[PDB]
């Protein structure tokens, strides 16, 4: 019964009448035994909407865990026959939850899951390498598509794909992620050395040797959005494999090895290391977070509104509240968003990408 | 007489080359010359090679504006004329009124073949870093404004200026903008701050600071450090004509110095201002990071693989400004920016000459 549009519109009515029968797994492994019937159901795009966009193929890699019907929708969301979908299920996921990505992910030739498939444990190495995978599997199966958009499992577009391509190409062959100067407050995390003790990553108190790069390291986010000449080199290059290894045991290191690495002269797509061309997440198109922390009054100082949903880990879970402000941003997809906190956020989102898509 | 490619492709012994061509030893055109030569705009025209045909239905859609301040060397204003020419878009020029009267003719000689070129209406007697700079394009924005209102963005240029993205790049990089203004604006750095504490007054044509300290500014928001290079929408350009708050900010900026490199960085920050960003310093835009001008300071150069936003220039510095030579045009034209600054004719016309055919060869595909 809820007004999308109005929603969409941050009209104060619809944002308080928003703010049960569920799928699962086992539902998903049943809706998926005929392809032609779940994609027709569930209303995939198998058809290019656009030559503009069969000219500028996408590879996207995806790390999930859970939450089935999400990765469905964030998906559906984002498919198209010319793009390339790598989905990473984590090692340990209910074994129907693996049968159930399996089951979606097999009927399109595009969409399939890595290849190795890594225990992930939060701010640990692993869930590089989870990226990693999927950057070995994409770059080795096609040398034709032009950026890189890793993805999980609670993220969702606020762009169309054609959207997504123009920007790409606005970016004219170069990346696109955070990296600024290393916060002080961050630097613990690489100076030293880190175990996994109760599947918990803790300070083993042994200080790193410096980084074995020339250039300084960066922080930003594990999200970006990088060209294939990218990939290849952190794939290929005898440096990046250096620097990779000796990050291995640092905390949360996917926060800090991509924006280093997008600062690194031979890198292709990058940016000389001149804090002139430092990219802060709101400056960067990868992704749209709001902290908890920097909620506010957007008319003194703050980056953006409060949070009409929750936060988990200081990181706003969106709601019906915040869509009207958030699809004025240029970001590509936002995160996070949650189906057990507002399906509606995701809803009218959902609709309103698949009408602007189609007008 | 020298291969344009090669220095394109940044060629050592080419570059190398354009040196010994300059100090080995030519047709100098004058401001009565144009006052000539415009006297047929036909023949003018088509001599210059100006493209009076739109290039393409996606340009001819996307209307593009100019306000162009200039004082001398009219060879220059008409290669850069030329160079981002577009019988769709709109043109003003500013000349200064401390010009020679042959100056001014020749410009109102030129503007008189075009019917979207034009000399603005209110011409000031520009002073380096006064706040009669910033009122030059004022007088500009008026004129383009109540004039047309089917132009996207407006783009300020000076003499030295010149285009580094043909007028098709340039139009994309507008539609990308998304409506958005794009320019410098980053945290007022402290040894900045004496610029607009104190007031300033003109003494032997040169402002300097008088020592007396003024009221802080008409803002709730904070200054913010910029340049008087910019790229905005009609829109933004409609708000500071006919806002009121920005009036109170504008005549405070009166007796300040170089008030053109806070002026706009900050109303780009002030909320309810068309195209802007948030206060927040997350939305901070460096020079290298905005669009509007790609320009090198020679206390910033470098090794680029060792922390320096770019190369060592090739050209000279006039005060710790590069001016290009041929040798920086190959790295140069890697950047996203519109335009750079500065080139002089004088110092090296190779380079502008190689940039010149180079965008020009690109636009025609
Ligand atoms: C204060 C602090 O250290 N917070 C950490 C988070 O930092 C944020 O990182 C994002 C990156 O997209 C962005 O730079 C933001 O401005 C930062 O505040 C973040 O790193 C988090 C782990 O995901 O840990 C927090 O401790
Ligand atoms: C060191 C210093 O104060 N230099 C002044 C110039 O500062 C530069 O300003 C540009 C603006 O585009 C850019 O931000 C650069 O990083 C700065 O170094 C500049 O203000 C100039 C007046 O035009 O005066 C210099 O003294």
């Amino acid at each position: 019964n809820v007004n999308c549009t109005k929603i969409l519109q941050g009209d104060p009515e619809e944002i308080q009448k928003v703010k049960r029968p569920r799928w699962t797994p086992h539902d998903y492994i049943n809706m998926t035994r005929d392809c032609a019937s779940f994609i027709r159901t569930r209303k995939y795009i198998v058809e290019p909407l656009t030559k503009e966009e069969v000219g500028f193929p996408i590879a996207y890699s995806i790390v999930v865990h859970h939450k089935i019907e999400m990765l469905d929708r964030l998906l559906r969301a984002i498919y198209m026959p010319q793009n390339f979908y790598c989905i990473h299920v984590d090692r340990k996921a209910e074994e129907s939850f693996l049968a159930a990505v399996q089951g979606i992910a097999s009927c399109f030739d595009n969409v399939f899951v890595a290849s190795q498939l890594e225990s992930v444990v939060y701010a640990s190495w692993t869930r590089v390498k989870a990226d990693l995978n999927c950057m070995k599997d994409l770059y080795r199966m096609n040398a034709n598509w032009k950026y890189l958009i890793n993805l999980c499992g609670m993220d969702f577009p606020i762009k169309t794909n054609l959207e997504i391509v123009r920007k790409l190409k606005c970016s004219t062959g170069e990346n696109n992620l955070e990296t600024e100067k290393m916060p002080p407050n961050k630097e613990e995390r690489w100076k030293k050395r880190y175990a996994v003790v109760d599947g918990k990553l803790t300070n083993t108190g042994i200080v790193k040797a410096p980084p074995p790069l020339k250039t300084p390291l960066f922080s930003g986010s594990a999200y970006f959005v990088v060209t294939r000449e990218y990939v290849g080199y952190v794939l290929e290059n005898e440096n990046i494999q250096k620097l990779m290894e000796w990050a291995q045991d640092t905390y949360s290191p996917d926060e800090f090895l991509w924006a280093t690495i997008q600062r690194i002269p031979e890198v292709p797509g990058s940016f000389p290391s001149s804090n002139k061309y430092d990219l802060s997440d709101m400056n960067a198109i990868a992704r749209f977070v709001k902290w908890q922390y920097f909620e506010g009054d957007v008319s003194n100082g703050a980056p953006y509104p409060p949070c009409s949903g929750v936060h988990v880990r200081s990181v706003c879970v969106f709601g019906a509240g915040d869509l009207s402000w958030m699809l004025r941003q240029h970001h590509l997809f936002a995160n996070k968003f949650d189906m057990d906190v507002d399906p509606f956020a995701i809803q009218c989102l959902d609709e309103h990408l698949r009408r602007k898509a189609l007008e």
